[PDB]
């Protein structure tokens, strides 16, 4: 279980610090929450990321999936996700699914195929869909869905072994926490957690969330 | 979810006092590990739980599934199972279940009707059997097998989905230890922890538990 931390780019230096001493194994850097997005910047924090021994998740939210507008992020995914061990796009952003694909795998790098839905846990056949298409269009499949119950959070782990292999899986918010934790047995490779004492609904602190994998988590 | 903890007669009043103040809700008599199977013995320790303001699951386990013989065995039962919130009978010692049903059913008790398997975790079609049986007896169906892997723990959880209902869900070991805080959401009403350190592989104690309970379900 990798444990990835998402960071803006305030106070980078110092967070990073923490994330590398606390256990993160990963940074995602959310550059759609960034102050600047200019090609440099973004190379710099990832440039920052790795000298500290870390692997880097490189992701420009679009405004549908609850990020915001940046108006370069074509030119900041083509041109950095050779330069990131994983790169975060939507499946919804069909445009740059193939090139992304096409320009990650020449450099090495892996690709992260994303969904979100922040106000329920969709039907099992949507489950199943994006899990698929996340696999055809070559990267590791991400569902990061709201649970409006505990019931939902056993639905999305369980449906998801129908589509077997590697992926990332999120029931959203206080009822899916555990998610975070036990995804892990079901085939989830990345957890996310906060920097410091987590405090969105849902969340679980980096600290807490790396005591728990070597408790429940045999080496 | 309840938490449960199995305790044998050694140090018993002052190991009721722990599992007391630790937040435990249940006290499990591990009879088959007691070493006064007496009647009063035991009706006396029934009574002791109950003082404290904690419930109790009656449990003498068979030879077959990790217990010892117990001679007064049936007498223990059908004397004490009105006297216990809980009772916990082997599915395989079938000429019990009946009688024990009607007993603790006049008495408005509650029969939690086992199987264990120390080797390995069954193919899931006996996971549904087990289920389904538990259920036409009356009873809350108990399920504790050993993980040989991740993929065990969450076949167990997902496939006993399919057997809608309360229940008991357990993967023995350290792949399975993620089990006895996830079963949760999968229906698994009770979990069981160690008094204090984990004196068994997947074992986890009683105050680590109430912790997790309350990070994990608020809700």
């Amino acid at each position: 279980m990798l444990i990835a931390v998402p960071l803006d780019d305030t106070n980078f230096s110092e967070n990073l610090k923490k994330a590398k001493e606390k256990g993160a194994d990963i940074v995602e850097l959310r550059v759609d929450q960034f102050s600047d997005t200019s090609l440099n910047y973004v190379k710099e924090k990832l440039e920052e990321v790795h000298s500290q021994g870390l692997k880097t998740i490189l992701t420009i939210r679009s405004p549908e999936e609850g990020g915001r507008e940046v108006k370069n992020r074509e030119e900041l995914f083509e041109e950095l996700s050779p330069l990131s061990d994983y790169t975060d796009i939507e499946l919804s952003s069909r445009g740059l699914l193939v090139k992304l694909y096409n320009i990650t795998k020449e450099a090495g790098k892996k690709l992260i195929i994303s969904y979100h839905n922040f106000e329920l846990t969709p039907p099992n056949w949507i489950i199943r869909e994006v899990l698929r298409e996340g696999y055809r269009y070559g990267g590791i499949p991400k569902i990061a869905v709201k649970a409006n119950s505990y019931e939902d959070v056993a639905r999305l782990l369980c449906i998801s072994r129908q589509v077997e292999g590697e992926k990332i899986l999120i029931s959203m918010g206080d009822y899916g926490k555990i998610s975070r934790l036990a995804g892990y047995v079901f085939g989830s490779v990345i957890t996310y957690c906060s920097l410091e004492k987590a405090f969105a609904p849902g969340q679980i602190p980096l600290e807490e969330m790396v005591e728990l994998r070597k408790k429940f988590y045999r080496l």
